[PDB]
């Protein structure tokens, strides 16, 4: 039950969630800086203004990574640090930060994986239409070109987008995340431009062809199970799977949108230029998979004919069902449907109500249990033919959990946000052992 020699064990973060220094060194405002200033949008009125203060404390966090024996570390790049404003001019201080981070990773034999876009769009791009505008795909490609030119040979794994489905749903359907639009009819248009931006970014990457470097995209999924064996429930589950799990995968791999997508978005074809599917479906080097929980579905008489059924137990602090078999099923399904392409699990983890004990230790056995089940499921998938290349725990650090603010702790390392003190949780200690053993037990 050892994983393959060279298997990439990592942990993941994102820029807005950990960096702080929101207005330092010429950094421009992002849509998340703006969103968190809006009263009522975030629990406890929290923001990423300071977060984990990682922009200043990155060397401490690098040593924590080393202490755990991480083989790889997934971070995102704050686009607004790099292009603060509409002049499109490169901010050298912002770029230098990522240069220093990447140098530090290599110094400690940790392989960098960089996410170009983890939701912190520069406000200047939003002022030019954001993801509603086709031109934002070109802006994203110019940003990618700059970063890959600067750091390509030093970052062996690049991800264009993180969870474009969440950007669509939370950002444009529900208004729960930045930029806070609440118009379901916009989802197709946004999805197409996210996909187009990925494609143009990938073209920029191929043009530069950095030595030893690869590029992919990270998607989130919720494995779908029908609540019963009834045909109507099976049908609802199939439709929900197509939409929830294959909206992006289908165009990425097959160069077409699926029927569930076109029905949900019936004006989508109006945004597709003659090239656009070819560009979107150009080969990626790997797929990033983010998974936390399944969704359970039943048929309904009322539109859209699908109801998601909530689960009371077993759940995390987010109310998300704990079902490690969901991860196995997801990985097998992707592999069977789209072929045996390289996969990294770019996020998997859990939020629990962690509290230091009287001695100052943070013991999180529920999180250990979550990782035990899920890493076990990933191992079974690998045994059964999935080309799993790495696993990244979400998250290295407790951090700013978007609209939940600091009420939710996903870290394997506990952060006291009053003092910025970091403490390895029991789960970090356990994970260090897994890495050293190259597997469970
Ligand atoms: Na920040
Ligand atoms: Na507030
Ligand atoms: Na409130
Ligand atoms: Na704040
Ligand atoms: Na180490
Ligand atoms: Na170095
Ligand atoms: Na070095
Ligand atoms: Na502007
Ligand atoms: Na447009
Ligand atoms: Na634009
Ligand atoms: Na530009
Ligand atoms: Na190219
Ligand atoms: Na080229
Ligand atoms: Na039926
Ligand atoms: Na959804
Ligand atoms: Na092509
Ligand atoms: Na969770
Ligand atoms: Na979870
Ligand atoms: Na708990
Ligand atoms: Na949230
Ligand atoms: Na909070
Ligand atoms: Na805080």
């Amino acid at each position: 039950k050892k994983f393959p020699e060279g298997f990439l064990w990592g942990a993941a973060t994102s820029s807005y969630q950990i960096e702080g220094a929101w207005n330092e060194d010429g950094k421009g405002e992002s849509i998340w800086d703006r969103f968190t200033r809006i009263p009522g949008k975030i629990k406890n009125g929290d923001s990423g203004d300071v977060a984990c203060d990682h922009y200043h404390r990155y060397e401490q966090d690098l040593d924590l990574m080393r202490q755990l024996g991480l083989k790889t570390y997934r971070f995102s790049i704050a686009w607004a640090r790099i292009q603060p404003d509409s002049s499109r001019q490169i901010n050298q201080r912002g770029l230098d930060f990522y240069r220093r981070l990447v140098e530090g990773l290599h110094k400690r034999d940790i392989l960098p994986m960089a996410t170009l876009y983890h939701w912190d769009l520069p406000q200047w791009v939003e002022d030019e239409g954001g993801w509603l505008s086709r031109e934002s795909a070109s802006r994203f490609a110019e940003y990618t070109h700059a970063l890959v030119a600067a750091l390509g040979d030093q970052i062996p794994l690049w991800v264009t987008h993180n969870e474009p489905m969440v950007t669509v749903w939370a950002g444009y359907h529900m208004g729960l995340f930045a930029p806070g639009l609440k118009d379901p009819t916009l989802g197709g248009r946004v999805a197409h431009h996210l996909l187009l931006s990925h494609g143009q970014a990938l073209q920029a990457f191929r043009a530069l062809s950095p030595a030893g470097s690869q590029m992919g995209i990270t998607l989130n999924f919720n494995t779908i199970y029908p609540v019963s064996a009834e045909p109507a429930d099976v049908e609802a589950a199939r439709r929900m799977h197509s939409f929830q799990n294959e909206l992006f995968l289908e165009p990425l791999i097959r160069g077409q949108y699926n029927q569930a997508t076109l029905m949900a978005y019936p004006n989508l074809p109006e945004f597709i230029a003659p090239e656009d599917m070819q560009t979107i479906s150009a080969p990626i080097d790997f797929l990033g998979v983010n998974y936390y929980n399944p969704m359970r579905v039943k048929s309904s008489p009322q539109p859209p004919g699908i109801e998601v059924v909530q689960v009371e137990s077993p759940v995390t602090a987010m109310g998300w069902e704990i079902a490690p078999e969901g991860l196995y099923d997801l990985l097998m399904g992707i592999t069977r449907t789209y072929g045996k392409l390289p996969i990294y699990i770019t996020e998997n983890g859990a939020a629990f109500d962690d509290q230091p004990d009287q001695s100052g230790q943070v013991n999180d056995p529920q999180r250990v249990g979550y990782f035990q089940g899920h890493i076990g499921a990933a191992r079974r998938a690998l045994a059964d033919g999935v080309d799993l290349r790495g696993y990244y725990a979400w998250s290295l650090l407790d951090n700013f959990e978007w609209a939940e603010g600091y009420s939710k702790r996903f870290g394997i390392i506990y952060v006291d946000f009053e003092t910025q003190q970091r403490t390895l949780k029991q789960s970090a200690q356990w994970y260090r052992d897994v890495i050293a053993n190259n597997g469970l037990e």
